[PDB]
């Protein structure tokens, strides 16, 4: 419990001391946590990963979310457990998902 601050709120500027991202939510259905997700380019929203799109995974959802989620809290980087991460069946090749975070600061094993 601690809230004390007052400054000219500005829509241009966002930074958190944590190592996670918080999107305004833009899913289309309910999805469990501990899984990779994809970030839109135009709508700039965070939605569950398709499973096919190569290099679509941008981060892993920390807490399960749904299309009704107004805010999604997913990771940004760090070594995560693949044996636990619930990858989408769409992934026909094991190497496909294992390399879904190609380009980001995320490294899964």
């Amino acid at each position: 419990t601690s809230k004390e601050t007052f400054t000219h709120y500005q829509p241009q500027g966002n930074s958190d001391p944590a190592h996670t991202a918080t999107a305004p939510g833009g899913l289309s259905a309910k999805a469990p946590a501990m899984t990779p997700l994809m970030l839109d380019t135009s709508s700039r929203k965070l939605v569950a990963w398709d499973g096919t799109t190569d290099g679509a995974a941008v981060g892993i959802l920390a807490v399960a979310a749904d299309q009704t989620s107004t805010t999604l809290t997913f990771y940004k980087s760090g070594t995560f457990r693949y044996e636990d991460v619930l990858w989408p069946e769409a992934a026909s090749d094991e190497t496909k998902k294992r390399t879904a975070f190609a380009g980001t600061a995320i490294s899964i094993v």
